[PDB]
């Protein structure tokens, strides 16, 4: 599967569970990445990320780097929209075009610098 967000749940719900962290910390972004099959990476055991509107799209490359430990000698990749966007991108700006209906961020990440 890619998500069960939707499919398990609706897609109020997830809204929701949004709905609370703006209200919580409106000045997050909580950036729901999915595993990329095309990749060869071990999968993670969830995806989510709450970052600041301050942070870049390199730490995430680094966060989610931690999610699967990779290791020093491969090298991850993120992709949102089937694209690849820059360290230097703010998640701010990014996800500022990039948010979607529901509110939250679809990206994904893979081993290989590739976008499929």
């Amino acid at each position: 599967m890619k998500s069960t967000f939707k499919s398990e749940y609706p897609f109020e719900k997830r809204k929701a569970e949004s709905e609370r962290i703006a209200d919580r910390f409106p000045n997050r972004i909580p950036v729901i990445c999915e595993k990329a099959e095309k990749s060869d990476i071990p999968e993670i055991d969830k995806r989510k990320y709450l970052v600041p509107a301050d942070l870049t799209v390199g730490q995430f490359v680094y966060v989610i780097r931690k999610r699967i430990m990779l290791p020093p000698e491969k090298a991850i990749f993120i992709f949102v929209n089937d694209t690849l966007p820059p360290t230097a991108a703010l998640m701010s700006a990014i996800y500022q075009e990039h948010k979607d209906k529901d509110g939250f961020l679809y990206v994904t990440y893979s081993g290989e610098n590739t976008f499929g």
